[PDB]
């Protein structure tokens, strides 16, 4: 029963599962958990693979001698239990020097130190095996209007993923980097809020074939966007690199609840849309146990996300090889969609009077859509109730 | 006294002025304008020009006799008064036969026709001097998951304005076309939701180069983003081609109030960034007097956009004068944030000991920004008290 | 398999089913309904009633002898398929006089006006034997803060509901009243946004036991809050007198979509409570089947909305029944919030240093909540994943 | 130039001007600082006096030798500077122990802690000078559905506040209870949600008139309310004991931004309307100096706060002496607003011809309310254009 394999590609993030439960108002609710005890843990449960910030797994701040311990024992765990590191980030957000930005800081010296901050990372990134370098600048943007000429912000983040570009090629490393775009929080607003914005600043990139996107269920729905439609352009785009799961309520502060929670007919709609494209990466999950769990909770919530993903995959697989919803998506025009508007060609269309001067307008006005029946299809399988 | 003349370039659309009043819970408040009596009133309070949609102009249906009348009548009154027209745009979207959109209806017929109805109608727009061709994808999008395949409808989206551009390129026209995008409503969520999702359709068109944005205040503050944020990233694209100006409260249906209410703030920064870059396009305010007016109130809400954009402009000047806020932007290092980062290169930066091994974190992070005191300059110029 | 009965009290609008398309910015894509014709097909469908506006059932203007056939021939529909009408309304919004309000517009003409309309429909409510009065406000606010005085706007709207209290107390008449907060929409602000302020609205008028609320599910998530939540307080008030059930993604304009669609998991919790709690009034939905839709449309919609509340009804039944959530229920203390803290008394609770002195602070603080569980048994069952 | 005085009661909470900048993604930016400082500081600035969560005083966990340490340092520098001490609260939602509320804990024995915590910090607060326990509630929610029953909660919060009541009853204090209502943020929804949840939840207390609210611009702007309308509803009621001002972009997170910043025009009203119904009581600035700013910025920060109350002050006094807008006013009849509807009573009303039988409806619609011109001339006076 929905019972998840390392096959499904389900990654989770030190961070998750390891989040001590400090939260804007309040302290930690559970202790530290050893990298070595969630590598293992999960690997129970059923994941993938773990994704780590350089911080999650060296303290920031240690020796040489302190980081090649702390890495020889995460690797070992790994060894141990075969567990993959398909994606790796920086932690430019959480250390002081960070509060406004790191690639786009208005100090200079503070931004040479964020990109230093970073190559350490990918290095250590391409030797734990990552695919996927993933950039989440939580510190760039602004509380006020003054504060960040972003012209010149974006200038300077250009700057930053052209020479981050620029290393990995020198170095021939088959390693990717993913925007996680997100719209605000902790800046009162960021740069690059969603998809969009993410993918149109990456075809401005020096080697755009480098970038691709890392969106996340919650940031886009801070927003109130369809995540789905997100994901779709992304896809359309070929940009689709990674992406973060989990849930959220709508516009408020940031939940990262497990995913399925939140807009459950979205997670469903996602869910059918990775599986009908054929996305072959990781289902991260970026989430957090809430605080008001123990250890089992954090444990069951972790499980639950995975479980969630595979009965919504049974859910649309489902909905899509039902001959009665087939006949619904014909009754709908959906087929009818992918053909071509005018392969025949402009001058074919301008002179097509059946386009125009013969067109019955009041005869197509009057042909209904038949979206409610197909949406109601979805909902009897979405729910078991076929 | 801030009165508007000619120079400042501001528009308005016939629909604007025009609007009767009918809302979905709400029967018309005003009787309808002639389009001849808009364009008088207009210039008398100080426009430059009025704007279009097809169906704004020559009622749906006319025969080619009435379509006749309906365009000299209005050229008359554009040579008596010399009002330009410098945009102009297709309604796509009151008629029932596009209630699943135009382009990317799934009808492959109605967006067939969709496409005749805006040819026609470009012809139009350049003859009478429009630069700027304006496409709002209103009706594109879905209510339901089920009914709309993005990425087909991205496909044929693309199909479409590829057209339109070999259309405009085979005739020899100077029109550019600007893609005007909107989170929701009137469909649950709308294709291209975003500024950030528009420019990066753009860059996967046939010839980017014809195609660019028409941001409007409120759309982007339906999604809750930074419109200034925005505006900044087309700006930095290349592609702020036209823009509307509006207010807005915050993420609820479109309010279209007048220009300077909804966020006062975020208009201030508005328009100190399209004055610093110096945008140069028309400032065309796509607002609805609300149906409580009568139509002395009607111009009175007209005058009002122009005047809230001069004292904005008038606030924003001063402010970038002043010497304080001067020494205020150096304070918070705005100049430090223009600098490359890296202009001495990659390699040099790698080499760079003061980058990392010798970077005093805790120093940097004791520096205060001082973007408290620069808001509160701001502030007090936007209120008059300084 | 999910048959609604009319046992099950579901009741639809004559405005809902009869909702001709018009839209922000669209025109009627479906001919105008008859009661008659809505009244036979709701009854087939397996409703239990309808509701009204005065301006569905007699054309606003209409002389008594065209008023006294068109309810006449309504009433000929209902006494031939037994169905009720517990609820009816006044259309206080449509018409231009009410553009600033009905019972608080600015004019005082109109005030009278709006209040004697009114009388007359409760008049009639009676005669079709009406248990409810809704009173929905939606002119009633403004777009800008000069406007409206909100102080005198809560006397005026006092003085009303007092009035009609006055009137229903005097004749006589079995009916009771339920107001219907909105947060905006059409108004920029409505007065009396959520079910609280109605509910605080409601102690202060001089009969407060003649009135309660009617919420609205999509309302609620206009502001984005907890539907089930604010309906626990009503409940807990004694005052949930009617229910509009419909669906709604969040923070935009009012979509009325059907039950079931938007929220889903909040309408789970919702069927949820309101079984438990043996909520025994109508079940209404208000709710717009979408313009894309033909007639066959609108009556799937509708059986839609019947179809996912009893789905959910079955769910959450199961749910409760299921002696593993039960388990979970008491893993998380449900049952020991409903143990009074301090029946012991003042006294007796200052005195007793277990509850202070004693208090094992971070033994208590290490008890796990087992939320995540009990919400991934709530997630299973709504699934149908057990 | 905007000098603040005692005079103008300005109010800061320790933990204001004292918040470290921890956010949940990032570590402190400031150090501690002493409560003797800020009280000596804010004195300098100008303020009426400070407020105080016992946790903010007295360390959790303090010894009585301590606790009562700390408190003669701060009443000495009370003492030494004449601030004042309006308000206090208890902090029932940092410590784990609260995860799952104080007085709505599932755990009884967590209920009756949280208890016994408040009643102590009320002996306190009395022996201080408070006239005001502000209480909110900030971990009374739940993330799921099934975590919290809420109609058990609300007696049980019901309970809590009762106790409360009987004990400042039984000891003659002349202190008076404010409720803080919240949507969201720390728990995903917050019970008592609005000021109108709040005001209704008083009204069903066994001594109502010992209980008022404490609304906060940036709480009832999450849920995208009007907040100058919601003080209108307490003002109405007569249960304004106490406001928290700042500043708020809509829905999103808790942003605590400077008074004045976020949402400027709804700053302009509010003011306005606590100066026109004579609110006396403390204007408390609940607010946190962003986390990029040094000391010099936090102080900053607190005197923009109070600046920005007094120039819009002077902007609203000078738009409501400003003949013309007595005249606008008049045109858009705010003064027949303020007339009662029927004061010659129902029967009249009833038998009045010209308010139903007579009245013209369609020269009533024709009337303007020229609200357009109204705000205009608020805006400009806002602005200083006047």
């Amino acid at each position: 029963n929905y019972q998840p394999t390392p096959e499904d590609r389900f990654t989770f993030g030190l961070w998750t599962v390891g989040w001590q439960g400090r939260d804007p108002f309040g302290d930690a609710t559970r202790r530290a958990l050893d990298p070595v005890e969630s590598v293992r843990r999960l690997a129970e449960l059923g994941a993938h693979g773990v994704t780590f910030h350089d911080d999650d797994l060296i303290p920031f701040g240690s020796s040489d001698s302190e980081r090649e311990e702390h890495v020889k024992r995460f690797r070992q765990a790994l060894d141990d239990t075969g567990m993959k590191v398909p994606m790796a980030t920086t932690n430019l957000f959480t250390h002081p020097v960070f509060k406004d930005g790191g690639f786009t800081a208005n100090d200079r010296d503070v931004r040479r130190y964020a990109l230093r901050k970073t190559i350490r990372n990918i290095d250590l990134a391409v030797e734990l095996g990552a695919e996927t370098y993933v950039a989440w600048g939580g510190r760039e943007g602004a509380e006020s209007g003054g504060a960040k000429d972003v012209r010149d912000a974006l200038d300077r983040m250009k700057e930053a993923f052209d020479l981050l570009g620029e290393y990995v090629t020198s170095q021939g490393y088959d390693i990717r980097f993913a925007i996680e775009p997100k719209p605000n929080e902790p800046r009162g607003d960021i740069l690059l809020p969603t998809v969009g914005h993410a993918l149109a600043f990456i075809e401005r990139l020096e080697r755009p074939e480098l970038y691709g996107v890392n969106p996340e269920v919650g940031h886009e729905q801070m927003a109130g966007l369809n995540f789905p439609h997100g994901i779709a352009q992304a896809l359309w785009a070929g940009k689709l690199f990674h992406i973060d799961l989990n849930g959220q309520n709508g516009i408020k502060y940031d939940q990262d609840l497990r995913f399925g929670a939140g807009d459950l007919r979205a997670a469903f709609w996602l869910v059918d849309l990775l599986e009908s494209a054929g996305y072959s990466g990781p289902r991260h999950f970026d989430f957090k146990p809430p605080r008001t769990e123990d250890f089992d909770g954090v444990w069951a919530s972790a499980a639950g996300c995975m479980r969630n993903y595979l009965i919504l995959k049974e859910r649309a697989a489902a909905f899509r090889a039902d001959p009665e919803v087939q006949e619904a998506l014909r009754a709908s025009r959906l087929d009818e969609l992918a053909r071509p508007t005018a392969a025949d060609g402009l001058q074919a269309l301008l002179d097509d009077r059946s386009a125009f001067e013969e067109f019955d307008v009041d005869a197509a006005a009057a042909r209904g859509m038949a979206f409610e029946r197909l949406d109601q299809l979805a909902m009897d399988h979405l729910l078991g109730a076929r």
